[PDB]
């Protein structure tokens, strides 16, 4: 009887907490965290992370939810344990650090070997099949998370889809828990085998990077041929097989996931003949070179950056010519960024900057649009 | 008064005829063709091409439509002349043959210099701006056609969008004629400058080839890693920013347009730094090598092809090893195809073929599925 289940969350970042609040609406949830201070705020119904819906739900809804720093208390009697501890992939060494996930698997296997673990942390392709065989256990299943930090609970209440990397009754029972707490009805739900589930996000994220890189190359062509990029892009994207989003020219795809995931996938293609996977990584370098070359042809003595991640690679190329960069970014409280000077006064910024670069056009820049370079079209 | 206009169509293939029938529903249309026999069937309301809606409209609706082999009769007093004569791009020489279009432009400029010409034939990027300057004329505008042969009138009655490569009142007046005859309401309509309009289809078609090549590389990876490709693809495509069509693995993108358009665009990128555009062309060669290598590892003495265009590149690679290929394709009335033997008997085909390859799985192949190799998932 799923109605009487206990679900434990191990890791209280946005993924763990989102899943915990979602499920606690209808079931008993216990969140384990190593930091006593976070357990205290949670038990006082205060969210330790910035997320509107999570704070609203914890303070205003009757959730059968509590936290603890105690492992035995957290895991015992758990039907499912959702693992959402920190992990990190480093492209330079091709090293994926999964130590927090393996430590949790260790603890649960010792404390409650009957619990079914659902890993939501990001792990390498093949991780789950491998750890099951290494430890001689079977109670571990991977399920990707498609949440955006800052709208994590919102995304679990309105998910694109639910994917559980096991084809069985207990996987179907866990998918039911996720849909029961959701606001969206009829959520597409897919059951796959293990390694296939772990590859979905890399292929999905790499496709998005590909799309951005493609529209960026279309933009490189338009600039070099003196054409209106927006006219071409809008005409192309009115084809419904292509669609009209994720098509805004930029200085390169960036953010915390695409650069790393594209490289992670390329590393997984080590012995698979391919041209597109490798080109998606190379394309971003080529685009930043093009953007930097276009700015440098203007012969600036100083380049100003209006607001602050691909623009960092543009800064790097400019500073390699001995050209200083000044930055205007109020959100930044630092004195410098990658050694370059943050300027608080906006009117001095416009005066000194021979070329102002930005991933978005802006109202205040109108007066100096003649020296503003942005390829943004739809921001 | 658009209500009293005359529109002439020069070229009666599916694009010319589709536009002519569409417009003749509300206006006077005259179709010029050089072949007297086609003018006769048209005047007898018989369609010279295979297209259900065109034949239905010509035989059953009261269209103010007639044909003629006479140029003076066709062009005089025309407000617009739609040019839809044959053109062809050859990737090997990078030669785009636009002679039929230039001959029409010549004739109209002589016979009725006030007519506004709308080119619907496919032409090279920059063609219209160039011909206007070369001839010292201004009455030529390009508008892409997004029609599928066989559903050409259907596609003009339900278009994805309308793009006219001129931003002016007379371009808006011509777009109105296309929407007036359409069944679909609210058709997205975009007015661009000339060269931008001519680039839309190359970029759109190349994006589709890119998408097919990407899912094909995902499939290469799945096969080589022993994974279920459908599980990964369905999980990826449930992301609404990616969507779920144009994602069926194959032996390579093919057809009459993608192979040529990808190469045509790559040629246009001669002096523009890029990695994706070039990789889209290379990716197809790499995919066919992978597919052929997978078939050859099975050590077939004879490879059978079940139904018949990327599979042609697979045939080529197989025959290069001295391995004969036999083909089962009823639609083909030829004795051979690229020198290989067409077999009419289906049961002999299954007996001789050590490996049966096909871009689609089939009912009759169930009994020999153990030796059938197709990467199709959604056909």
């Amino acid at each position: 009887g799923s109605e009487f289940m206990k679900i434990t969350i191990s890791g209280t970042g946005y993924v763990g907490l989102s899943n915990g609040v979602l499920i606690a609406q209808n079931h008993e949830v216990v969140a384990l965290d190593i930091v006593q201070a976070k357990v205290d705020m949670l038990n006082q119904k205060i969210s330790p992370i910035v997320d509107k819906e999570i704070q609203e739900y914890l303070a205003e809804k009757p959730l059968n939810f509590r936290a603890t720093t105690d492992k035995h208390d957290a895991y015992r009697n758990a039907d499912y344990v959702i693992i959402a501890t920190p992990t990190d992939y480093d492209p330079k060494t091709n090293y994926f650090n999964t130590s927090t996930v393996e430590a949790v698997i260790r603890d649960v296997t010792e404390i409650n070997p009957n619990a079914v673990m659902i890993i939501k942390s990001t792990i390498p392709v093949g991780f789950t099949r491998d750890i099951k065989e290494r430890l001689g256990i079977d109670n571990v299943i991977f399920s990707p998370e498609f949440l955006r930090e800052g709208r994590a609970l919102y995304d679990n209440l309105h998910p694109s889809r639910i994917v559980i990397g096991e084809r069985s009754a207990r996987a179907e029972r866990f998918a039911d828990l996720l849909k029961e707490g959701a606001i969206k009805q009829d959520i597409p739900t897919l059951f796959t085998d293990s390694t296939e589930a772990e590859a979905i996000k890399l292929f999905a994220n790499t496709y998005l990077a590909l799309r951005v890189a493609y529209f960026n190359e279309l933009d490189s062509y338009a600039e070099s041929q003196g054409l209106n990029s927006k006219q071409i892009i809008e005409g192309v994207c009115l084809d419904p097989r292509i669609g009209n989003h994720y098509n805004n020219p930029s200085f390169g795809y960036g953010g915390y996931c695409l650069p790393k995931d594209t490289k992670q996938l390329l590393a997984n293609y080590e012995s698979v003949p391919n041209n597109i996977i490798a080109a998606i990584v190379d394309a971003n370098r080529t685009r930043k070179d093009f953007i930097a070359d276009s700015i440098l042809a203007r012969k600036p003595k100083v380049v100003g950056v209006y607001r602050l991640s691909s623009i960092q690679g543009i800064m790097k190329r400019i500073k390699a010519k001995g050209i200083p960069v000044i930055i205007y970014e109020p959100v930044m409280q630092e004195d410098e960024f990658f050694n370059s000077r943050v300027v608080r006064d906006l009117n001095a910024f416009k005066q000194e900057a021979d070329v102002i670069i930005s991933n978005r056009m802006a109202e205040e820049l109108a007066d100096v649009a003649d020296k503003v370079y942005t390829r943004d079209l739809f921001g």
